């Protein structure tokens, strides 16, 4: 039996994902309903996301496994709820990094979502219902953006009941949510019948190569998706000039199912392609950080962001099919928990000397520039690789 739990997963995979106003939040948050400028939510408010998606990433991944992912999923409603009824209704300092709290749990949670399909689904349709689950999840966001599009650019509504539809669509999954079987076996703790289990996995001069620039990238992509709307917004005002950010963010998640899709039906020789296309689109990729930094002309930098979407979802996808060539199940989601970690690491360090208050207070402009190094000194890496 593969019907029901797969059926209420895609719904709630739908009416959770279709959150109209995530890209018309960073107006929302410097515009005339809440009074916030634009170096408070850049330099005080973000980071603490970052904080609080790791101090709660090592216990919440307890509860990933422990619990049976139905309250991490009750949680992650719950969550929704309090985020945007905070959205709605939250002016200050304070409750916007609550928000961002919250919202780092989300995020936490959505790990654990990731493992509900593979824990109550019989092993003969892991790979397609997950692929399924995780196309409606995509096609889901990029049908809201298109909504939040089609309501804001043409239908002329404000981006307060634009967060008021956004909260009945977390309410809407949160009562979807509430009608998920409860799993009884477990993937380890409560499975069916450290120290020294770390080695065997990390013995490697590969695989433990790939896991650090999936690193590496993770947490540059994490950068470059936390500040690229406070970007769009400097390049060009809410209030001044006419934002297209949701069709922009549309095609950006649509650019990159294509680009997963192409990636999906490649039948070229892994003879010289595997040292040929990552120092290519490693240029292409610091190409499109320095085409978004020394412009002015806002279409520039949604084309530039179309451009490093894209070019990263397809390095990233390169990266998930060849670090999981020769993984177990279980040694999937652990290996990939552990390169989360490490990856959360690296931002923390590189927030909290870049971009945190308490230290350089930089502003959204030299931080382009800065990652744009960071990735500079990938492809640098990626070049001394292919000299080899
Ligand atoms: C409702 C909300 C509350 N707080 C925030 N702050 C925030 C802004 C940007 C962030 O960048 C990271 C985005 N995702 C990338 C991987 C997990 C998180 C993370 C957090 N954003 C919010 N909306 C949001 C803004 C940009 C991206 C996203 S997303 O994570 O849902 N992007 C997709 C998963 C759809 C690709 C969501």
């Amino acid at each position: 039996s593969w019907i029901y739990p797969t059926v209420i997963l895609c719904l709630f995979g739908f009416f959770s994902m279709m959150r109209p106003s995530e890209p018309f939040l960073i107006p929302y948050l410097s515009g005339p309903d809440k009074n916030l400028t634009s170096a408070e939510i850049t330099n005080e408010i973000f980071p603490v996301w970052t904080y609080s998606y790791l101090v709660l990433l090592l216990p919440v991944f307890v509860l990933t496994d422990y619990v049976r992912y139905k309250p991490v999923i009750i949680l992650q409603g719950i969550s929704f709820i309090i985020t945007w009824l905070l959205l709605l209704f939250g002016q200050g300092v304070k409750t916007m990094q609550v928000v961002e709290f919250f919202y780092g749990m989300v995020t936490a949670a959505e790990v654990a979502y990731y493992a509900y399909i593979y824990s109550v689904v019989s092993p003969e349709h892991y790979q397609r219902v997950s692929g399924y689950c995780r196309s409606v999840t995509l096609a889901a966001y990029t049908a809201g953006s298109v909504l939040a599009q089609l309501l804001v650019s043409l239908a002329n509504m404000s981006y307060f009941y634009l967060n008021v539809i956004s909260l009945a669509s977390v309410s809407v999954a949160f009562l979807f949510s509430l009608f998920l079987p409860m799993p009884k076996k477990s993937m380890f703790f409560h499975a069916k019948p450290w120290f020294q289990d770390l080695k065997e996995c990390y013995s490697s001069k590969r695989l433990f190569y790939w896991s650090l620039w999936w690193a590496f990238a993770t947490a540059g992509f994490n950068q470059v998706l936390n500040y690229v709307q406070i970007l769009w917004d400097y390049k060009a005002p809410s209030q001044d000039s006419s934002i297209y950010n949701g069709a922009v963010e549309a095609i950006a998640t649509f650019g990159g199912a294509v680009a997963a899709f192409a990636v999906g039906y490649v039948k070229v020789n892994w003879d010289l392609l595997g040292e040929l296309a990552l120092v290519v689109f490693s240029v292409v990729n610091a190409g499109s950080l320095f085409l978004m930094h020394y412009t002015a002309n806002i279409w520039a930098c949604y084309a530039g962001y179309l451009i490093f979407k894209s070019s990263y979802m397809l390095l990233i996808t390169i990266a998930v099919f060849q670090i999981a060539v020769n993984l177990n199940v279980e040694r999937y989601a652990l290996v990939f928990g552990i390169n989360t970690f490490i990856a959360l690491v690296i931002q923390t360090i590189m927030t909290v000397i870049v971009v945190d208050q308490r230290g350089l207070n930089l502003p959204v402009s030299i931080q382009f520039l800065v990652y744009g190094s960071y990735f500079a000194v990938i492809a640098g890496i990626f070049l001394m690789r292919s000299m080899y």
